[PDB]
């Protein structure tokens, strides 16, 4: 396990994002679904010159899978996948500029919901969860946990857990007031209302 503290402007906007008074919490979900997709899109682009690249799982699509006992939702994608080095480094590197353009967009009056219009929606989940757990598999990569609770720091372990073929899966851990997004019907009409238009099938899995 090696721990990872935030670059400094990605440190403060979650802050921002845990600290504000903000009702309109559901937007995370898109933002996660809009990741996912986009991730997709690498593998199906790659894949069409490389097939191969689909030896570890032909099937592109989102599962949402809420789960009331762990006070869980885990957003999975069958997309590229990241590595190492996207988890400590590159994830931070290309969100840097964006980040620092989103804060000035929030000073300057601008709401949170605007988020993933600067590439950084992910960090949105801190609007319900207090802490993200994020499983993930690149091709001819291994399987590795990304983790954090904010406050500042990540941390970033090989996975020894149940391998996944390929993918990313997000996992909130919510807070006791948010339970209102491990709703069946409220997923629904979230994913319905925000996220219409994405070229994978999206599956609500419903608990028994
Ligand atoms: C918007 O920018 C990005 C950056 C990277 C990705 C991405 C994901 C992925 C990432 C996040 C996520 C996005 N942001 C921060 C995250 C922090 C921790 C864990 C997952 C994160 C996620 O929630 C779901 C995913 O499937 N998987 O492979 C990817 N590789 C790329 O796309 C190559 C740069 C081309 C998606 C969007």
């Amino acid at each position: 396990v090696e721990t990872f503290a935030f670059q400094a402007e990605i440190a403060q906007l979650m802050s921002l994002i845990i600290n504000t008074f903000y009702s309109n919490k559901e937007i995370f979900l898109r933002e996660l679904i809009s990741n996912s997709s986009d991730a997709l899109d690498k593998i199906r682009y790659e894949s069409l010159t490389d097939p191969s690249k689909l030896d570890s799982g032909k099937e592109l699509h989102i599962n949402l899978i809420p789960n009331k006992q762990d006070r869980t939702l885990t957003i999975v994608d069958t997309g590229i996948g990241m590595t190492k080095a996207d988890l400590i480094n590159n994830l931070g590197t290309i969100a840097k500029s964006g980040t620092k353009a989103f804060m000035e967009a929030l000073q300057a009056g601008a709401d949170i919901s605007m988020i993933g219009q600067f590439g950084v929606g992910f960090y949105s989940a801190y609007l319900v969860a207090e802490k993200v757990t994020v499983i993930t598999k690149h091709n001819d990569d291994e399987q590795y946990a990304w983790e954090s609770s904010a406050g500042g720091s990540f941390t970033v372990r090989t996975d020894t857990g149940e391998p996944m073929g390929r993918g990313t899966k997000v996992i909130l851990h919510l807070k006791e007031d948010q339970t209102e997004y491990l709703e069946e019907r409220r997923i629904k009409e979230i994913v319905k209302k925000h996220s219409q238009f994405i070229g994978y099938p999206i599956t609500l899995f419903v608990e028994k």
